[PDB]
Parts: C-alpha cells; structure tokens; sequence
RNA sequence: ACGAGAACAUGCGCGACAUUCCGAAGAACGCUGAAGCG
C-alpha cells in the first residue's frame, strides 16, 4: 500500500460545519472594529449576574 | 412334647484420586454537515 501526503491549497474559503449556529445575539459583532467576538453562553451569563446586568 | 431349642448376614471399611469449561476470533464495513435560496 503507497501512502502520500495531501496538500490542499485553499483558493475559495472552505467551511466545515459543527451541526452549530449561532446568531448575532450570542456572539459579539463590534463593526466599526469590524471584529466578530465569538463567545460562550456561560462565562457572559456568570458575568453578567456578577455585574448584575 | 413340631429335625427340634436357642443363634442380628454381621464387623471394619469416605464413590474416591488426577483434571483451568478452555483454544482461535479488530464492534467494523460503507457513509463530505450537507442541499435549495429566499
């Protein structure tokens, strides 16, 4: 059995989904920064009932 | 005034000794997180 090594040279951008969707609520999207901050759920939940917000 | 009268078919003795229910054996074969775009 001959074995290789496989190079793919991404020339369009390639996404594998995760079975996962998230929407604009749960995820941070600064736009003038133009920067998408991906967050977890149970961090901004613990934060924001230490702040109580 | 019975071929009769007594007279335990009995005594000591382990169904016991040696033994692997093991030997061989892939829970794996195929399987794009993807299609339409409203």
């Amino acid at each position: 059995e001959k074995v290789y090594q496989v190079k793919l040279k991404v020339y369009g951008p390639v996404h594998i989904g995760s079975g996962k969707i998230i929407r604009k609520q749960e995820y941070i999207y600064d736009r003038r920064k133009s920067l998408a901050h991906i967050v977890d759920g149970p961090n901004l939940v613990k934060f924001l009932n230490k702040k109580g917000k």
